[PDB]
């Protein structure tokens, strides 16, 4: 529950000390600032805010990394800072059965109206975006961000998030696959043979574009849902062009209208998918910006992709993987859960249980392995026993490592994957053969001898956490 | 929403005609009728009602193979007589979701209390129950029965279905797996050196039954349950000597009290699991019987244990295993269900969907796979188009026979099974060692060729279905 | 050993009631007939005899599923109406071994010559001829049917049973696979620029067509084999235009000459092949109809293809598959055989031994897999102990369900199929990759541990038939 950017960036430094966002001076925005991001989301450095961009006025920042800690997570969750990456998604999960829709609350006033921008007044250009890696087709201003729709017929209102790169100083080219509400809505204003009106949020407060980001059902308006997260109804404007609802503190908006392919395109060169590959350029929908509106300083929030391998910097704990896996264990009949993660999206799911039956280990790679099909490129299953933090690569490793028969414990199922997966070859694809597999790794200490295993040399969790909050000044352990 | 048995039966030949049930004279309670009852049912004969048993009064009757037909099963459920099979699981799965607790209605008088038998007069071997196959420990009139308790403490009543074996002419034993509530409820009689007081049904109205075997969860009596599919409360009467609330017009009630193993055992010879073999004798709590009810004529509803590959006399129709993993599916979101389908209980699960994309066939494999598990041995699983009739054991043969790549689509997965497993061996079960397996066949035209497949040379279902209801007298189709 | 189909007929009614032919008035022969049939056939049903079709006169009648269940194979091998299906086998196999040419009995008088059509009398369209699926190319007379063709240099008569669509009043299309006897001779008159003199018999005793399909040696008259089954000659006529022997109290017969491919073909369309599926149409072999000769109230003889799974309404056991594969596994030293089956033709071989020995079971399935190649599609083999009822599927699945170790049981074997497999993809039969594959599947109790095998609940043979034929008027069963 923030007021803005800048209440999340304070609470921040609040919860973890001044040492937990950074100010960094005269990176440029080519290139330089994204591969700064890579490097720090790599080593788990601090939250990077980028101010005196060379050609750029001061307070023209960038703000990158803002949730790509686990400790991160738990504060823009607002639970202790100290929360553990489990006891996250414990949280998330469980928060994802009492939500009810809360609308966004009306407000008059807000930092959004500081500097509103028409006509010939409006150029994208005055914004230091980054070019976030080499390859991608231009500056991507538009990654974590928000594209507001509403239903003419109705009246839903839906925030998703498509990639908005800056096409001119008036154009910005959206990407949405073929199944995007915005498009189901856009769609209504072209079968009318008007432009689809629209706003884009480019930087504001990130539990809305953790929002923005969840698949919520039709008709169902994603303000509402970030009400539900932070308990009251968010704060927000009519747009003043398009009368569409904008937050009131956000800190860059453009609002205009989108329309159809056939009348304006432009080349959306490519950037990167979630696996850490560069999809495909295309000729995409394009949106002719009419306003922007921005506070005084502006911050862009951005959230480029980088190889899904490392801490993602707008979300390092997989929320969603991660709970609704959780979620159809459950369902699934699985018991003792302890633990589910995820490494790399989906491409390792990991499953902690404790054992009570000889069939429980294979029983849970099944169940998650058949769960709700989501982004596409499946891989890697794995089970282990309740004594390994499954958040930890290296622990998970040696399990992987030291508790695998690979001639009994290895299961590999031949199965079809999707476009998507950079490792299918043109002669399949075009042949029409998806021809993949995937593999159930049973981890787990045989059931039939388990209490005769090799006994783990490691420090029990209870004392990892009674000399962790004993030398907590001292040392970072 | 049957009366009493004798409404059910009723009821059957009027939807019927006369011949759906037939009276059975003079077959023998030894082996003779369970032989009658098993042969007709594999031929889907008429519902055999057993009279003029020798050595037994007129109107002693056994009534069995009662819902041991599709059409049957419809109208028990009380849908069209003429229902297809897979329409009754649709309205199955559907009733489980809008169907809330119904209590009994108190209610006075009814016909249980024509023949009430105490002290001395309570002999057991008055009725002519069957000894159904050779290698049965006794005599089994407690097959498609109830197994009334009152928790003591709550008051919750639980009925369950537990085999009951006649143990001499007052005692009747019971075998309850470990986890059964009716043993939960036991329990707290025995820990305080009383008794656990009981009552046990043995015929009535088969609804009845059909909800004493539904697998309610603990606090929840299955009495209520009863009430929600046929949409009033059963008509009950407060059993003269516990007080059990047992059903009005049922056709015979034992009532008494059953205490711990430590104090009063039986031998309780083997019957047949659900897998069509004997399972183990042991000592097993025993039943002290101290009143028996009957009405004039009574009859025992039996269902004797068959191979499960024959149609299951007491409901052809596998109404559970086909709707709970259909709900599992959905959830799974696999799409474009047109059935779920089991034979042999769960031991081949089938699944007919209409594919949209490459993944979908092995989707399904997959999501029924992991789906909560019951009994504990699966072995097959098939997904099939939409047009195989997944009911039809030739029409799934066929498309086992005709649309499998065995080199592609066989998937033997190596997993552990539970002791129940017949196919276990004394050396693996010592050793700990379940072992075992399952197999996911996909037996969907492949999806990158589907269009090209050979057209079947087999009538469609509309013109099938004309052809059926327009030479409907003249010939059985 | 029957006079003609009436002789037939009456026997079936003599032997089972007049119950097992029924006679159906006023259905239709587009699609309508072919519908009856099929689902008559799945529910063993009784033999149909068609009449009062709309447009054609009384008498001129239909007859299918003539010998669609076992007991009528047993009268038509004139047994015991009650013999059992592997009885029957039995049966067959060792008539194989005792059967030596009886000829055809030349007489000079019969049922055939009442009414004789010439030149422009001639029209094909005057029989009641069902079109017998949607997507078939015509309406197919010939069926259950033989086609005699002479030798012009030894003088071989061979009768053979290809499909024959009527294409006109006056031509009658074949479809002969290029080895077939027929074709033989058929180039002999060819290589001399005659046409090839042919009659073809529709509707006549079945049991001729039983040998007129029976796959008989080069040089062989399969008119001699029909002697050697029935044990007299067949009663024959020189047919007046060609001199052919034709049956003496046959149906229907078109006499004529039928050309080169070169000089005269026709389109013959699809027709549904053994495995289910319908084959490719194509210019073909066409006879021009010279004469038609018919019995007063002629019956077309029809046994149109149906998916193999279904009851085959011309020899629902398989007696072909079942005893030479018996013969074979007699050779391969196989022992304690007590059973061979088939379902769908050959797809799923069954074999019942006993036990003595580890390696029987193995030896079983590869020796029954090796067999002489027929129809060139295999799929499953499955071998079981000699308490399985090879003939009834639901106890072979019963079998496969609980018999069976997947992790070990199960083995894939790659191999290559044949063209009419309807599973065989366009690219690959382009590229001339025939790869499918086979299952042995060993289905038998583990011989290391037998003894211990779990007893079935399931009444014995000797007691099933004690009861069968104790409540033999009664009920079914
Ligand atoms: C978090 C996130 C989600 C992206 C995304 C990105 C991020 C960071 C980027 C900016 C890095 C790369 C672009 N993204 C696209 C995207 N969906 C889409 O169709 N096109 C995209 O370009 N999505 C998915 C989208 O955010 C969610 O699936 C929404 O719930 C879908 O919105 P909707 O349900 O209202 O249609
Ligand atoms: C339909 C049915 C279910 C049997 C059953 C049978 C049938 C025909 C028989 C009579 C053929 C063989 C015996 N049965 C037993 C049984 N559960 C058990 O623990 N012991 C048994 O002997 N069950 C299971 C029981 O009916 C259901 O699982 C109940 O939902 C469990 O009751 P509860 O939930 O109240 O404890
Ligand atoms: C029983 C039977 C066998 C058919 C047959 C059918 C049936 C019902 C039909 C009518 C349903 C479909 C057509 N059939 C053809 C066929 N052989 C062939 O080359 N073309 C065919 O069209 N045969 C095979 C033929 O009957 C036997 O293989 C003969 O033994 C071969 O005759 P021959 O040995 O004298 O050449
Ligand atoms: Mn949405
Ligand atoms: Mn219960
Ligand atoms: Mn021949
Ligand atoms: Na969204
Ligand atoms: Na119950
Ligand atoms: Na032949």
């Amino acid at each position: 529950v923030f007021r803005d950017l800048r209440h999340y960036i304070d609470t921040l430094t609040e919860k973890l000390g001044a040492d937990e966002v950074q100010t960094i001076k005269g990176a440029n925005w080519d290139l330089e600032i994204g591969c700064i991001t890579e490097l720090s989301a790599e080593k788990e450095g601090p939250a990077l805010l980028f101010d005196d961009i060379p050609g750029y006025p001061s307070g023209h920042r960038v703000f990158t990394n803002f949730m790509g800690t686990v400790s991160r997570c738990a504060v823009a969750l607002g639970l202790p800072a100290d929360t553990s990456a489990m006891d996250i998604i414990r949280a998330w999960k469980d928060l994802g059965k009492r939500i009810e829709p809360i609308p966004p609350v009306e407000v008059s006033e807000g930092a959004i109206l500081e500097n509103v921008l028409e006509g010939d007044d409006v150029d994208l250009e005055m914004f230091p975006t980054p070019r976030w890696h080499d390859g991608d087709g231009g500056r991507y201003i538009g990654t974590a961000c928000m594209v507001i729709t509403r239903d003419p017929d109705t009246g839903w209102v839906n925030v998703g998030t498509y990639r908005g790169c800056v096409q001119g100083k008036d154009r910005l080219s959206l990407w949405m696959l073929g199944n995007r509400h915005a498009l189901a809505i856009a769609k209504k204003y072209w079968d009318r043979g008007t432009a689809c009106p629209i706003a884009v949020v480019v930087g504001c407060d990130p539990i809305l574009t953790t929002a923005a980001a969840i698949a919520a059902p039709s008709g169902v308006c994603e303000y509402d849902v970030a009400g539900g997260l932070r308990g009251v109804g968010v704060e927000v404007i009519s747009a003043p062009g398009t009368g569409l609802p904008i937050p009131a503190n956000a800190e860059i908006v453009f609002e205009g209208e989108m329309p159809p392919v056939e009348e304006e395109s432009v080349h959306e060169g490519p950037f990167g998918e979630w696996t850490g590959y560069f999809t495909h350029a295309g000729d995409e929908t394009v949106v002719r910006v009419q306003r922007i509106l921005h506070r005084d300083s502006p911050i862009i929030l951005g959230a480029p992709p980088m190889i899904p391998t490392v801490p993602a910097g707008d979300q390092a704990v997989p929320l969603y993987s991660a709970s609704v896996t959780w979620d159809h264990l459950e369902a699934s009949g699985v018991q003792n859960i302890k633990g589910v993660w995820a490494y790399a999206r989906q491409l390792m799911m990991v499953i902690s249980i404790e054992q009570t039956g000889a069939g429980d280990a294979m029983h849970a790679l099944l169940a998650a392995a058949g769960r709700k099909r989501t982004g596409g490129v499946d891989r890697y299953f794995v089970v282990v026993d309740e004594d390994i933090d499954i958040t930890d690569i290296n622990h998970v490793l040696w399990a992987l490592f030291t508790r695998v028969d690979p001639a009994e414990s290895i299961h590999v199922l031949r199965t079809p994957t999707t476009a998507i997966d950079p490792r299918l070859s043109p002669a399949k694809r075009e042949a029409g053969d998806m021809s993949m597999g995937i593999v159930l790794i049973d981890a787990c200490k045989p059931f039939a001898w388990k209490d005769s295993y090799p006994r783990a040399n490691r420090f029990d969790e209870p004392y990892r956490a009674e000399i962790r909050d004993r030398w907590k000044a001292t040392l970072p352990l």
